[PDB]
């Protein structure tokens, strides 16, 4: 089946940053035809640690910049919502509505995304056991969602640390397509780039339906997640590597 | 003075709220040195199941809480789930409660601070104690003056919460600290037998108040049935914590 | 019932250090008559992180120094063993044989301590659930132990950190007397003295049969656990405080 | 070359050891680029229950392992539990295994290094990856030259272990790394369904070898019955990890 690669700059810093990354993603979608690419960027970072950190340029501006990417590159789009009222306006450009990890249990937000008719990708909360994502999918189906994904992005392990329990991949696969978030899983809440690639190799060896990766032309200059965003020039190499590992491991993927 | 936040988990009906309100009123008259605050949720926004009880709406909820405040002269507190709810709730709530999962949502925090009311934030199960400093700053930026941080357990493996009591003195550096005796023992996705022992530890360590959900018949509760404390047991537990606090307070470390 | 206070310098740095601390403990046992004091110090630190750290002066020397304390002060003694063969020689002076946290599951070491006829205090492993200490007590009883204690000393919480889950006190009380280790519970594996006293207050409010505390004339000069050993001059204050908190909380201790 | 450590959890009888030995021998002839090491414990030193199976003794154990090495020409490895056992075990064991709970016992480590044999240390469930640096130094001080560190899960709440694969590249800085596919999925105080998937992750990430307990009829095993892999499945799993490793090795980060 077609492997999903969700990629893009963490935050919509400007419409220009988006087209730059979008252009590279467009080029890669032309080379890796067996992959379905989806462009990602948040119009708002609603839970920065500090009140003084970069949040974004607002929903209107964000949706508009995202639409320019879809327009100019024919790329599918995904962005995250933070309150119920945002679902409708965001569904106009987003092919996949993303539900933030901390909000993965908010019934209204889930129901709001589901009735738009768009696909829904839920980031698994850092506090959530894999088996408890079952009711999250149930709520979405109840609300009308026909295409659902669950994203593994790490679990709380002591203070300011996250661990990836790969047993979660086959468990969540029982009720939804599973995505591995290579970026947020190595971040230290309140991260280490050196572990992005090895953990991503683990994900595809185990088996998943896609990977999620934040990438930026110059990570050290990003306004959010500068430590874990992948340099844009490395994207191609990472993708080719996971497709190769996926191919050789695939005959061994267990059936749910 | 020492804070005691209590009431039924969910606003199952204003009838229930008045019955519980009556007892809290009685205790408030008996324990004059304690500030009692009546709590109850107009909406359970993240029940595990889509088929579970959520409530009767914000409007019906704000009305029931208004009845309790009017009928008994008790202060009020309830939790909000999206920014637009702050203002209408502020009409009745003396203290606006920020849910544990939403303790990092900047807009929700700012909306609560803007109402001018007091704000009590439930520490996320994913949050380190020292990281609540930033939460408090968001509220200050937003204009809040009376800020509380509530300890309610930390993710410990799957389906389990542990209470790291080191958090009490750590958070006290920037806000008044409340200990949630109800939710700290519940198993996510709890054992009532541990509620009282951990409450004792909380006052022995030192905190500015205690939060406890109580119900006339916990067994019949539409939410947190396993952990809500039977109304009849509330008095003895309050007397016990005041006595322990009276003796232990002599050793509370300076802020 | 009589409350137990196990105290002493972490390691037997010299026979002189022992008599100095022992003298203070003797004085306190005369004031706090409702308390049963037990003198503690290890003749060997068998698991220091570094091969270059202080281990001790050997078993013979250690037992000899401990015996001098019992002799000179009429104090009960406790020290920990690390291999089965040490049980017999150590039982000659030790009233309570301590089993190290990492070895709490070693059947032979438990059996070796049990057949000496002495009391046995097992430190609960950092990896052990409270309910699983039941079989630890079963093994000891099987081996002949009539007086058993289980010591709470923290649980692994992420990396280099320990948390105290006070629910363990009433759980372990179902099958043994429970001791709270005020020292090792705040240490950071591979600690914070500022949390020793507050957590100890929590322990007695919850309810336990005793407390364990490492103390030294000058902590900053100790050869082991210099960060968490309690200054000897503070011992009296801590003890008086926990006895007061214990008294006021006692009527509320639940029955097992 | 790639290391594959395998055999029955406990030495239930030398008969069992020879039956498993025969298959490992066969696989060793089939996978020439793989160094196979036969493992089995002469004593289960920390069974939860006093009434469980421990074994038939060190002497009977060392003898059975000697038979396997003689009869099949396979290298040997078994674990020690107290210092005095190192020397007698070293007679037969090419690699001395240090138990997870005992990875910090200095005397046990030194006794193992002194025998001149290779030493494989199971990383304690309580140990951080970076803290194995000191373990390796103790062994070097003691004169060991061939040192291995085995990843076998980390305490995650109660009765659960999680595998933090970041540990593989971290430990590789000071020793050869082995991944224990059997114990990493067992629930302390496990699910076989996760053994193969995690093994795949281990080779995709990069390690110097894999450790796997296998038994002719896991169901009838006197130890780790829930997690020992049926002998018949061993071949397919080895072929699978060699294939994955062949492709993935191109991306292994430099030490």
């Amino acid at each position: 089946e077609k492997f999903l690669v969700i990629a893009g700059p963490c935050a919509i810093e400007s419409e220009e940053l988006l087209l730059k990354v979008g252009e590279e993603i467009k080029r890669l979608s032309e080379k890796f035809k067996e992959v379905e690419f989806v462009f990602k960027s948040s119009f708002d970072k609603a839970n920065r640690s500090s009140i003084h950190s970069f949040r974004g340029h607002g929903l209107e501006y964000g949706v508009k910049a995202l639409r320019k990417v879809k327009e100019e590159f024919g790329l599918k789009i995904t962005t995250d919502i933070h309150e119920s009222w945002q679902a409708e306006p965001v569904a106009e450009v987003a092919d996949i509505i993303q539900i933030p990890a901390f909000l993965c249990g908010q019934t209204d937000l889930l129901l709001a995304a589901a009735k738009t008719g768009r696909a829904v990708n839920v980031k698994k909360g850092q506090f959530l056991a894999p088996w408890d994502t079952k009711n999250v999918v149930e709520k979405l189906k109840f609300g009308g969602a026909k295409e659902i994904y669950l994203t593994e992005r790490g679990t709380t392990f002591g203070y300011n640390n996250l661990v990836v329990d790969f047993r979660s991949l086959p468990i969540m696969k029982q009720w939804a397509k599973v995505i591995y978030d290579a970026t947020h899983s190595v971040q230290l809440p309140g991260g280490m780039r050196e572990f992005i690639f090895p953990l991503i190799r683990a994900a595809v060896a185990v088996g998943c339906d896609g990977v999620f990766m934040e990438t930026h032309p110059e990570p050290e200059k990003a306004l959010s997640d500068a430590s874990t965003q992948l340099p844009l020039s490395q994207l191609e190499g990472i993708i080719e590597a996971i497709l190769e590992i996926r191919e050789v491991a695939s005959k061994y993927y267990e059936t749910i």
